[PDB]
């Protein structure tokens, strides 16, 4: 049976405008800028950009991907999908 939500999970993340986006949940950094309650800090494979959202937005991957892993003309994304299929852990700093 699912868990919560925690670092590491790999999903594909809802935004108003925008496809269904791989994604993972991030950490919070030790002395870095803390989510509002409820919400998760979301890191976007591709744009490497991040957002704080609820679990409303957050499809796992795994159960999706065959819905929402097809390639998309949106900036980024594409290059997003090979990151959550080959180093979805990795630093993208």
């Amino acid at each position: 049976m699912p868990h919560a939500f925690k670092p590491g999970d790999l999903v594909f993340a809802k935004m108003k405008g925008y496809p269904h986006w791989p994604a993972r949940i991030d950490d919070i950094a030790d002395g870095a800028v803390k989510p509002p309650p409820n919400k998760y800090p979301i890191f976007f494979f591709g744009t490497h950009e991040t957002a704080f959202l609820g679990p409303k937005d957050l499809f796992p991957y795994d159960k999706s991907k065959d819905k929402y892993g097809k390639p998309n003309k949106r900036k980024g994304f594409n290059e997003g999908l090979w990151e959550i299929q080959n180093n979805p852990h990795a630093s993208y700093s």
